[PDB]
């Protein structure tokens, strides 16, 4: 239940992009989820600011929430599609995949 | 109630650091909080991955949570303190202050 990376496959059919994409038919997108509380194991990649916020939360929970589990690194995907003039084009979409998460 | 930056002053006395710090007596730390849902106004600095995750959440909420509001930029502070041999030293602590937030 601690902050970590999870699996998530995204199908272009579910989003309604199947019409003009030639390949791939979907991709492994992943997602960050879980608690950012003590112990802030090093693997959880907390910043100094997160350590401070988690301590403040411990001292008076009304003053500030716990940090949130979020992506610390992302990578692009490339898709092959047909434009409106029937051209076949390769398009790069940046920040589409989660590679690592942390309490930031 | 949307994702934005908030005020948070942190006093070294509340954390028990007053013993050896010469200056300052605390600092403006800030914190990110709020919802990451449509509309993802541009000011909310969402990544492509967050847009995709928010859409997936809209299509079946059981599959994935909404993105979380987290810091996108942080700055260091410098403190003046007395070490165990009574030396006066200037120490820099990185990633201590939140400057901007987003749905990441
Ligand atoms: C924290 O970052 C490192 C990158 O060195 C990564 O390998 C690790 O998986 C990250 N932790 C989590 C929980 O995603
Ligand atoms: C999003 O990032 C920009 C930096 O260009 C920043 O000025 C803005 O305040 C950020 N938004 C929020 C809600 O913090």
């Amino acid at each position: 239940q601690a902050c970590k990376k999870h699996e998530l496959y995204v199908s272009f059919r579910d989003l309604g992009w199947q019409d003009w994409i030639i390949a791939p038919e979907g991709y492994a997108a992943y997602y960050c989820e879980g608690e950012c509380a003590f112990p802030l194991n090093s693997y959880m990649n907390a910043t100094n600011h997160a350590i401070v916020q988690t301590l403040v939360h411990f001292i008076n929970p009304e003053t500030v929430p716990k940090p949130c589990c979020a992506p610390t690194q992302l990578n692009a995907i490339s898709v092959l599609y047909f434009d409106d003039s029937s051209n076949v084009i390769l398009k790069k979409y940046r920040n589409m995949v989660v590679r690592a998460c942390g309490c930031h």
